[PDB]
């Protein structure tokens, strides 16, 4: 019993951690194989920041001018190229500690883990998704760039974020493992304001799931409605709308407590409507969208 | 900016779990130098646990009957005794991930981080706080038990939990790493309530602080306090009662927002007796206290 926000365990991700510096810039890198990923912006200085010309400030860097350090030892820089907005810095020495691992690109929704470190060194785990507008909502300071999100497959560590920015309403921007920023974000300081941070449904009606299979009931309620009547709801109290697909990914947690997709739909619509006058679900007065369904399960069910 | 439940990076715990077990049950081990840390229940059968006699169940054991694996490989036990309500495991072959490593029993109010294991294999990572009632709010399952609670202060991990077990309301109980339970409770299946799980008021204005630091700042009121007024209020809540100790504590966080303690209990005062009105502070609706003043400046500041 009980639900917690719970990040995978970050040791294999904890190997993989380095420090990069190019001139008076620090950041954190990525080391997996022979090859270190970390975010283009390390070349900037802050006044470059405003408007950078990567490919032109990137002229005026060779092999030599990228500082790797795993832990206190200097990896050996044996060449670096450009992939979007990430550099690769290939040394010479593969990661003796890499993990298995993938490269995905994540829909919005989508849940991961974060490592956040500094100077290649890591400070804490944390669990957060990627919003419907792009944005991730992490903790994150300055010297954070390079920290990574990732999801584990039992040994497999599927990297999904590199963190590289912050907007000035505090969220963040980063980007996946091939330079792709999510969503319209780039790495130049300029105004870039995020669009409506919707709520997640499907992860709402998962973690509801989770709230019965852990004693907490009291906002089931004796309705039902259909997809149609529960998104006119869900628009209008800025959720995502619900489809067929997410029904059906929910159809485990549908089963193992009993209680139809579209009746917990109808749940959640009365508590939208009604407010939850002072009680609390799992612990937090609001509704809880960034647990997916198949977290709920893997939490519930124990994964390792 | 941003301010998540962040809990410490667990490669140095996962480098620990190991499996144990004795007859027909199985849970988790903590193996630092030559040593298995478990659970004493581990010897007990279902039936046993509703009044279990450890030392007589303990002489029908010897180290042949206590199973340790380590990944895929059996671990040799050449020895076992029972402090208190834990095992330890004496075996041949000292763990070569062993990290710096402390015993430490915490005090209600503190935090910390677990790392939630089944069969000796790591599946999450979540921070907690021993309750005022001495339970935890863990996210455990069967098989969870001997899973550990830890803080890491750079390169040391000091563990100060180890679960064994979930009382009917579905909080849980366990000991410190010398076997002694945290509060009342024992390891028998047997009628034990918690007392009320007062709110961690030193922790609520630390994160007030936090929320201060990251811009939310609308819940700032015009007003002061005392330390008796502001807990004539407390008592009313069902929160901890604030002492000068805890003025202290939160100094630093005082010094960096320009915020005085007691005006910042003001603040409280005002947000317990009149409510959030439907607003959040930092992404919540209830006052967070799972974050202590030490977890606030070293989240605020970047401590690896
Ligand atoms: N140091 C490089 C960089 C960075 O780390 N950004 C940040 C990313 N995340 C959280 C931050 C919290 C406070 C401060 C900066 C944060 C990225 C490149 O553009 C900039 C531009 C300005 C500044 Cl002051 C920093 C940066
Ligand atoms: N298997 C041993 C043990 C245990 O793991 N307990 C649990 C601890 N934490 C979370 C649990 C969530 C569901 C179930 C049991 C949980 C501890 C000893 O006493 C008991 C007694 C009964 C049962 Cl059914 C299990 C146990």
């Amino acid at each position: 019993s009980g639900f917690r926000k719970m990040a995978f365990p970050s040791g294999k991700v904890e190997g993989c951690m380095v420090q990069v510096t190019c001139g008076t810039t620090t950041l954190n890198g990525l080391w997996l194989d022979d090859v270190v990923y970390c975010p283009r912006h390390v070349i900037c200085t802050s006044e470059d920041m405003l408007n950078p010309n990567y490919e032109d400030l990137l002229i005026r860097k060779s092999n030599h001018n990228f500082l790797v350090q795993a832990g206190n030892v200097q990896l050996r820089v044996i060449g670096h190229s450009m992939q979007n907005c990430v550099l690769k810095l290939k040394v010479d020495t593969a990661n003796p500690k890499t993990p298995k691992y993938k490269f995905v690109r994540i829909q919005p929704g989508q849940t991961f883990s974060v490592l956040a470190c500094y100077n290649g060194s890591p400070s804490g785990v944390y669990q957060c998704a990627m919003r419907p507008n792009f944005t991730i909502k992490g903790s994150f300071l300055n010297g954070s760039c390079g920290s990574v999100g990732f999801n584990i497959d039992y040994d497999c560590v599927s990297f999904c974020y590199m963190h590289h920015m912050e907007l000035p309403t505090g969220v963040h921007a980063g980007t996946d493992l091939e330079g792709n920023f999510y969503g319209p974000f780039v790495d130049r300081q300029t105004a870039q304001a995020a669009g409506t941070d919707t709520t997640i449904t499907v992860n709402v009606l998962a973690w509801l799931y989770a709230a019965v299979i852990n004693g907490d009931r009291w906002f089931l309620n004796r309705f039902t409605t259909t997809l149609n009547d529960f998104n006119l709801v869900a628009m209008k109290y800025n959720y995502e709308p619900l489809t067929q697909d997410h029904v059906d990914i929910l159809g485990p947690l549908s089963a193992q407590t009993g209680i139809a997709v579209l009746d917990m739909c109808a749940s959640l619509k009365e508590l939208l409507q009604n407010g939850m006058n002072g009680r609390t679900i799992l612990g937090s007065a609001l509704l809880e969208d960034e647990f997916t369904p198949f977290d709920v399960v893997r939490q519930c069910s124990g994964v390792t």
